[PDB]
This record gives C-alpha cells, structure tokens and sequence, in this order.
C-alpha cells in the first residue's frame, strides 16, 4: 500500500554528470563514451548571441570539464541545435546503457538536478501541455537531465537550460531541440496558458482506487464527446481514443469502465472535493501517467 | 525557483541493496564492507509471525542456510548474529562499492528518502518524514521489507530506516540499522495499530517560509501569538506542539524573510482557520508538513524574491 511521486533510482545518471566551466560560466555537463553534452549558452552575449561566431572563437582548451576530482582534456568540440557536444580523450567507464529519446506532453520523467557536476537530488515531473516543467531548480542548475529507465537502459529526454518568469522551466531533449516555442536568448519569453494532463488524472484515480479510496465513484457513465466538452470548460486537455486503450488494463483490474470513471472525474469538476481528499491531495493530481501507475502497483525494477 | 519533495541521489545506495533468501521467504538486505543487514524476520514462517521466538528459529540455521545474492553475483554467508530487529550476515566478500557512511536514528518529523527494492533490485525512490506516531507513509508492496531510508548531506550517507512492516491501515513501520524499531511496534503479527496521528508544525512553518522565499505572501496577517496560545489553538487542529526549539531551528528562515517565528504562528493559526479560500501554497491546496527546516535552507535561494 502506499502511493509517493516516484523517481527512477538515479545511480546509472550520477555517474555522467560532470562540470563544465567555460570562462566565467560555470554549469553541468552529461559524459556519455568520450562526449560531454551540455547547454550551448555555456559560451551580454545572451542578449542576441550568435553562437556560431562565439563558438569559432574558442579552443578545445578553453573548456574545462572536471569528472569527480579529475580534469578531462577536451579533443574537440561541435554544436548541434542547442546542444555543445565536447570530445574528450577519456571515456566515462560508468557510460550505461543508453538512448536519446524525444517525449511528448503527458509524459513523465525524473530530474537529477546538480550543481557543479555534483548531483545534489532527484525528483518526478511531468512535461506540460505548454511545453514548461514545475521544476526546482537555482542559479548553476542548467545541464541537469531528465530521463526514465526502460528495463536496463537509461532514455534521456531533457536538459535543464532556461527559467521562465513564472518561475517555470524550459529545456531541450538531448539533440538540442527544444521542447516549447523557446530560444536560448535573454528575450521576452513566456509560458503560455496551462492545461490539465487528463489521461494522467484518470490514471491517478484508478490508483486511489486501487489504494482503496473508493468514495468519488457514482454510478454514472458518459460518452467520450460529453466528457470532453466538460474537459474543455475546466482547462482539461481533450480525452482521446487513445487515451481510453491506454487506460484498459487498469479498468479491467479495478472493474471501472474508463468513461464510468471519466463521469466521477466529471462531478469533481463540478462539484469539488466537498472537504475529502484522494491519496492525501485535495487537488487533482496530473503527474502520474497511466504506465506510471501500473509500475508502481507492480514493483517493477532496474 | 520552485519546490519539489526532492530525494537525494540514490546511486550510492543502490551499490549496497542485496537479496536474501531463507527457505521460501526472500527480500532485501543492506551489504555494507563484509556485512549484511536484513530484518530478522527473513528466518520467519507466516504461521511463526503470530508469536516468533527468533532465537529458537535463528539456532536451527547455518550459514549456508541464508542465500545473499548481489547483482548476478552469489555471497558467501561465513557467520550471523541478530542485533534486536535486525540479523546480520557476515559474507566472505567486502562491498567496493561501500560509499562512507553512518548508522543514524533519527525523531519524529525528520525526513528522509527511500529507496524502494524488490528480489534486491532497486525500483523507485521517494521522499518520507517519520510521523509523529513513529509510522511512515511509504509506498511497499509485498517484498520491499529491507529497503532503506537514508539522508546524504555531504558525501556520507546516513541510514535511518530498514524496512520492516505494513500495518492494517496502510502505513509502515521499521527499525533503525541497529534493529530498534521506531514506536510501539513488533516484528510479530499482533493487534498493532497506528496512533492517532497529527501533523508536524514545525515543517508547516518551514514550507511556509519557502512560500515566502519564492515570492508568496497572500496568507499572512497583521497579528502576533504567544507561543503558549499558538499551541492551545494548534492542539484543536490535531498538530504538534511547537516547542522553544522548534522556534530556536526556525531562526535561520526568520531572519532571511524578515518574518518573526511567532508572527508565522499567527498566519498558521489563521490559515486552520479560514482554509485556503481556493488559492494555493507552492502548488498544494492542503498545508504540508515533509520539508523540516534544514530541507527548506538546502533546496531554496538563499536570496528571497
Ligand atoms: C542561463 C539563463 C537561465 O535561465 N538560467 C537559469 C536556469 N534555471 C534556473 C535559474 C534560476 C535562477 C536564475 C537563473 C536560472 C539566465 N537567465 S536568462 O534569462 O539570461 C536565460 C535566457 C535563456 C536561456 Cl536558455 C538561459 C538563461
Ligand atoms: C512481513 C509482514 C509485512 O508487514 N509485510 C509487508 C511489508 N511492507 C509492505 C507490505 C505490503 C503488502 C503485504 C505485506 C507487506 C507480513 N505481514 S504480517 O502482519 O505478518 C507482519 C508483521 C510484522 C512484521 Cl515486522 C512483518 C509482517
Ligand atoms: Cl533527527
């Protein structure tokens, strides 16, 4: 029994962080084989950088990365999208299994956040429906990831590059793409309007469900259509076909229909909590995916 | 900016998690230099779970009755001995992987993180804080006994929490890595309940300085309390006294917000009773109490917005 936002176990990510210091700037790098991946902006210049010019203007030497109490020797250096790839003449031997992977709004995924190479703590988020994530991170945080493990392969699908002002943040998956409609430039930028994961509060409430809180469950059902001119009124984001297959196995486990379920998630939008709360919360909880649940009500390991 | 329940980087706990097996039970064991921790309950049947005398059980084994595998790697078990909860196997093989570390029981309110395992193998890690009813709200399956709590503020991981026991409602109980449970509890299947439990105050006045540090200040008032009013109007609302030391380790935030300890008495005191009026506090529309002080200084700005 039990239900805690999870992270995956970080030891396979710990040992790829390292520092990477490039003049005055200082920020974290990810050592995977004999490449160092870090944010671009490591390189006044953040008001209209040109990072091609800025780039030609610096040496392998100019970059310092340091592995532990070790300083590696960069060999060579080239830029893709916003991401600075830099040979070193050393390949981390604590390199694990590995896959870059582009995830998409939903999707879950945990965060070693480090400062100066040194992973500091590890916690779950979800990439919203505006691109953002509600992270935790200060000043020196840019190069931290984000990843999830498959079996015994780390997938990394983000790192750390810009704070919003809303205190939100941005970042890129590990080609350097980024995930929203953001630049890496000083510029007015901001988070566009939110909207709520529901598939993942569906899958939250099968696991209050399954944890035994049973109390918001009615005997109504609902067709997908009505369901979702509800979700559209209350900033939720459109249930899809899609959606209902991925929810099968923890309807068929529970014995709720995913439109049945989709008819009390209804009334908790237009009613509330009335004074209760589901699995200690008295909000409706979207970082949980649908998978996510599943594993943690299996004991899945790495 | 911002604030997450964050656990520490698990890796070097990780390196230690083991599995041990006896008969037909199996779970998880902690292999630190040539020793590893399990709970004792490992020797158990679930008919000897009733009323277990583990010394009677414990003398009808021999080492190579305790099988301890580590990754695909099978450990020799060369002696054993129980401290209190707590059975541990000496193995023929240190662990090169023993990050340094300390052995560390901790008190009602403190937090720490959990690395969850099943057959040895680490599944997920969270952040807890030990109740105040000496229970945690863990998320364990069946098999996770053995897993473990610790803290790493500098490079040396402190454990504090083995795994032990789910009670009826839901909740965990276990020792710490000397075998002492923390509360009333027995590693027997008894009529063991939970206490009543109550929130921890001096954590609600910890994140509501971390609100103030990110920036948010909708919930305080023009008002001050006594410390013994604070606490009559408190107890009403099931939280924990607030002692002299609780207002002594909230000192830091006071003074890097401005805002005097019992002055955040009064807005706590006037947040139980209104509610939140729809709003919320760092994205949670209920007070919450697993972020002790020292977790706030060490996750948020040193600089107020
Ligand atoms: C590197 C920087 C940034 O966001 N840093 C931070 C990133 N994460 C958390 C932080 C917390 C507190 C201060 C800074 C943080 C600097 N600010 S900026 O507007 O010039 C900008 C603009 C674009 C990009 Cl891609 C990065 C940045
Ligand atoms: C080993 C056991 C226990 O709590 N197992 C579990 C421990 N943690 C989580 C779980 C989840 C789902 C099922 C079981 C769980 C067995 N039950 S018992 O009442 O006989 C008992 C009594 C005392 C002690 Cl120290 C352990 C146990
Ligand atoms: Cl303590």
């Amino acid at each position: 029994s039990g239900f805690r936002k999870m992270a995956f176990p970080s030891g396979k990510v710990e040992g790829c962080m390292v520092q990477v210091t490039c003049g005055t700037t200082t920020l974290n790098g990810l050592w995977l084989d004999d490449v160092v991946y870090c944010p671009r902006h490591v390189i006044e210049d953040m008001l209209n950088p040109n990072y091609e010019d800025l780039l030609i203007r610096k040496s392998n030497h100019n970059f310092l990365v340091q592995a532990g109490n070790v300083q590696l020797r960069v060999i060579g250096h080239s830029m893709q999208n916003c991401v600075l790839k830099l040979k070193v003449d050393t390949a981390n031997p604590k390199t694990p299994k590995y896959k870059f992977v582009r995830i998409q709004p939903g999707q879950t995924f945990s965060v070693l956040a480090c400062y100066n190479g040194s992973p500091s703590g590890v916690y779950q988020c979800a990439m919203r429906p505006n691109f953002t994530i509600k992270g935790s991170f200060l000043n020196g945080s840019c190069g931290s990831v984000g990843f999830n493990i498959d079996y015994d392969c780390v997938s990394f699908c983000y790192m750390h590059h810009m704070e919003l002002p809303t205190g939100v943040h941005a970042g890129t998956d590990l080609e350097g793409n980024f995930y929203g409609p953001f630049v890496d430039r000083q510029t007015a930028q901001a988070a566009g309007t939110d909207t709520t994961i529901t598939v993942n509060v569906l899958a939250w409430l099968y696991a209050a469900v399954i944890n035994g809180d049973r109390w918001f469950l009615n005997r109504f059902t609902t067709t997908l259509n009505d369901f979702n001119l509800v979700a559209m009124k209350y900033n939720y984001e459109p249930l899809t076909q899609d959606h209902v297959d991925i929810l099968g196995p923890l309807s068929a486990q529970t014995g709720i229909a995913v439109l049945d379920m989709c008819a009390s998630l209804k009334e908790l939008l237009q009613n509330g909590m009335n004074g209760r709360t589901i699995l200690g919360s008295a909000l409706l909880e979207d970082e949980f995916t649908p998978f996510d649940v599943v594993r943690q009500c299996s004991g899945v390991t790495f």
